[PDB]
């Protein structure tokens, strides 16, 4: 699992649950390519989204939908989505976590990232 | 101007001076349309990006170019850029900032939206 | 004023209006002596805590009284109050600005330090 | 483990390591009694704090020391710590996580409550 998600509520204090996430990575041609996606679990996690054959190098866009997370839950929020835009594996394979911290009007983000 | 960014660094404890920053505006066939752009000042503030008459209910994005400002300070960046995407709305008030506060490895951002 | 602070709520994208915040310094005997305080006035600010005779090189404490700001808005919070605790240094720059930005489980704490 | 910490470093992108975290509880007389105290370890976590007949109610108070990371790391930051303080258990038990996200002159911290 070179590639993993963790999304935290700050108004509840939780896990937030059932948070769609889409992955792109830029292809050739410089349009973002579908790479994968999933939804975070009870934990707030999303494993499992890509494989180290997979994941070569490249330029990948997560993009954690919040807009619909929030409204799930009853509340009109600011943005569409929570971008994290990076570039992976350049001086070889990595594990990278993308976290995210959601408010209505605000987030944060973080990444961790590893050499396996 | 009814669109405002602030860039502020949490590494050196100072506005983000000399920041490009991109808006676009999303188009009807779902592209990213160029809509303003700028510098933030030494301040880490960019005003003037718009006016009232241009800046309609739509969806826009802000691209904050934190690789190139880490790289021009000599500090190693994760991010290609820092990303604000967000529908402006007639029903809520009139005056929105963007704000975004950034490390290396991360970043924060919040919306102020007053009238 | 060497001194400012600013509050800002991530749950209503606005400033956070009329929070009382304390600032504290860090006196001979480690107890923490009341220095300034004041209410965060409609942009979330509070000008006016001291002055550049009054505010020494030392440990300073601000508690932002975040638990009162939440009730009195009707929000179930988690923390007490919000801590910043740091040293002014006559070496680096001359005017602090505390910034914080506020949920109800969680907050963000900047410094912006300038000349 | 009714109480445990995670802290992050920004700048890094990795677990804070060797992270010295005290926790004080309000006594009766209003001040801060030490409460229990530790490291975080290589994942940036620390746990083993304290157990649930120990942790009871009341106003606690979770010090990260801060200062002291930045300067094992040759840096000077801004902050002296980062504080956390907020009731505990006062609709019965619950378990606490205090997550930090450190940079030398900014942090975030979030708490997640969950009931066993
Ligand atoms: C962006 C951000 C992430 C975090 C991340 C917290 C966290 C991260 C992990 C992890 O897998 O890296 C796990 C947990 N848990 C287990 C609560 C919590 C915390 C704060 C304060 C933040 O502002
Ligand atoms: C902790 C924190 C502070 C800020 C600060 C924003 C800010 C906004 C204004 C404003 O005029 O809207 C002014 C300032 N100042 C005065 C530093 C700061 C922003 C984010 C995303 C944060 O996580």
């Amino acid at each position: 699992c070179p590639l993993m998600v963790k999304v935290l509520d700050a108004v509840r204090g939780s896990p937030a649950i059932n948070v769609a996430v889409h992955v792109f990575r830029k292809a050739a041609d410089d349009t973002w390519e579908p790479f994968a996606s999933g939804k975070t679990s009870e934990s707030g996690e999303l494993h499992g989204l890509t494989t180290e054959e997979e994941f070569v190098e490249g330029i990948y866009k997560v993009e954690i939908d919040t807009k619909s997370y929030w409204k799930a839950l009853g509340i009109s929020p600011f943005h569409e989505h929570a971008e994290v835009v990076f570039t992976a594996n350049d001086s070889g394979p990595r594990r990278y976590t993308i976290a995210a911290l959601l408010s209505p009007y605000s987030y944060s983000t973080t990444a961790v990232v590893t050499n396996p």
